[PDB]
């Protein structure tokens, strides 16, 4: 439903002054996750608590096998540390500055992972595999982009860089 | 700085006609203050998690030995699921009605707790321990109350009830 490419080239300044005149700005985001372990690894029974900060909002999720459930937090900082008295350690944490662009129904994020590089992130709202694909195609060649394709989430990208 | 006494009698709905006319009604209030053990005793290690959901305000606080971390929370209900899910055990609920009068610099609540009873809370803003325990002999003296004084928290009094 999603495309996730990393961009060897150009830069994703370069790339955000070609689509800026066509596209249409949605907004900016600033996102930081901060994943956490009970000392029942994470990585032994396949659950997650997650804390996310987005341009303020700050939400707690555990995830569950392969389940959702979240809440709204009042302060990142003052849960994490309530997590940590409880026995809670700090897993992996994963900082995003993300650039939303519109096009069609088409939602184009240009990400900014620290400690990983550059990324762009494609979204369709109701379209096919076969459309979003095509759109990808066209947009990777009109602004000539040399990338490398990955359907890993950004902490697995993390976990595989370390 | 507080004083809380077990009513015998009359009645708290009797109490509240007789200073209806010369205090200042305040606010109700509907609380209710969930208990956590993690599976590192509370009772163990004299730490607490309190999950405490008043008049839609949902607040989780930690509390450290004889320290406390609070943050405020969306949804009691969800984050009651997260604790669960993440090991954490429901210890005790205590579930409180307070009606909040103003007289002076003193603060007359009367409190129905479940399983519990009925309670009179008094507190002075600004005053001596002594001119706090003048207020109450009066006040006690006023409306004919027959009394049982504590210094427990209702948790407190709740485990000592179990």
């Amino acid at each position: 439903r999603e495309i996730k490419l990393r961009v060897i080239s150009p830069s994703l300044e370069e790339i955000e002054e070609r689509i800026r005149n066509n596209y249409t700005f949605i907004n900016e985001e600033h996102q930081i996750d901060i994943y956490y372990n009970n000392p029942r690894d994470f990585r032994k029974s396949d659950e997650a608590l997650r804390l996310r900060n987005t341009n303020g909002k700050v939400i707690l999720t555990y995830k569950g096998p392969k389940e959702e459930i979240e809440v709204e937090v009042s302060d990142l900082h003052k849960m994490d540390l309530i997590l940590r008295k409880l026995g809670f350690i700090r897993s992996f944490q994963v900082e995003k500055i993300r650039k939303n662009y519109k096009y069609a129904d088409f939602i184009i994020s240009l990400d900014s992972i620290k400690e990983l590089g550059e990324f762009i992130e494609i979204e369709g709202i109701n379209k096919t595999e076969k459309e979003l694909i095509s759109f990808v195609d066209e947009f990777v060649k009109k602004h000539q982009i040399q990338y490398e394709k990955t359907i890993k989430s950004y902490l697995e990208l993390l976990v595989e860089h370390a």
